[PDB]
């Protein structure tokens, strides 16, 4: 298991430009100003047009890329 989500592991940070409801249990909700932990690219599902992020470290899953601005990779906290 690849620790991206906690930031243990390398990581991409992203800030969120607008409030998301996740509409499907595939999804996760976020707000305006969030900073969101993403998978490397290696690890990214390559779902045409979503990311895989999380909020909260625990729950991952996918968001919308233009609800986003990617700011850089992070080394793991490890
Ligand atoms: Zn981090």
């Amino acid at each position: 298991s690849i620790n991206w989500a906690s930031g243990e592991d390398d990581h991409v940070v992203a800030r969120a430009e607008y409030d998301f409801a996740a509409v499907s249990e595939e999804e996760i909700s976020f707000r305006a100003g969030d900073m969101l932990n993403l998978a490397l690219k290696e690890q990214q599902p390559k779902v045409r047009g979503w990311l895989l992020a999380s909020l909260d470290g625990q729950t991952t899953g996918l968001i919308p890329a233009n609800y986003v601005k990617i700011l850089g990779k992070r080394k793991g906290r490890k």
